[PDB]
């Protein structure tokens, strides 16, 4: 379908890594792209889950994951999963805090931020995926957040105020993701 923006098929990186996962348990990492696992080239999402079904299927037990960290090339060995029982690697997909979308009147429609923005930092603390943004604005408790923001080529930076909600009484600032 063309509901998801293309990043979201390819490459293939990671978001977020699961507890007790195969993929945990060999230190895959939010950031890693894979590109190759065994003899299969990964360029999308699709392409992970055809290598791992054909590996499953001719019963191979072991194989090697290719990926990309900092640039540079990581092999990993890697447990095959039992793909008809529904087992995975453990791995989501990475979504970006790229802003899509601004609530009117939104404490950050306030705030001037964008649609088209890609968050960097927030508090001087790195993050990578949108879950981390959110994340921050909910452990947030009231007290405004620093965000570092590329736009259109540009470092520039916005220090806004976490509305609480009337909903459970969580703070919101008024982001949705970009599906375009």
């Amino acid at each position: 379908g063309s509901e998801v923006p293309k990043y979201l098929k390819e490459p293939v990186v990671v978001g977020y890594v699961q507890r007790d996962s195969i993929a945990q348990k060999i230190g895959i990492k939010p950031g890693d792209k894979i590109i190759k696992i065994n003899g299969y080239e990964v360029r999308t999402w699709e392409d992970l889950r055809d290598a791992l079904i054909r590996l499953s299927l001719d019963g191979v037990k072991e194989t090697t994951l290719f990926l990309e960290r900092n640039g540079e090339v990581l092999h990993l060995t890697i447990k095959v999963p039992n793909v008809q029982k529904g087992e995975e690697l453990g791995i989501a997909p990475l979504v970006k805090p790229v802003v899509g979308g601004v609530k009117k009147g939104s404490p950050a429609d306030q705030v001037g931020i964008k649609p088209g923005d890609l968050i960097l930092e927030v508090n001087g603390k790195k993050i990578n995926t949108w879950y981390e943004l959110v994340e921050e604005v909910r452990k947030s408790q009231g007290k405004a957040i620093k965000l570092k923001i590329l736009r259109n080529g540009k470092m520039i930076e916005k220090e806004l105020i976490p509305a609480k909600d009337p909903k459970t009484g969580t703070y919101f600032i008024g982001l949705f993701p970009k599906t375009e």
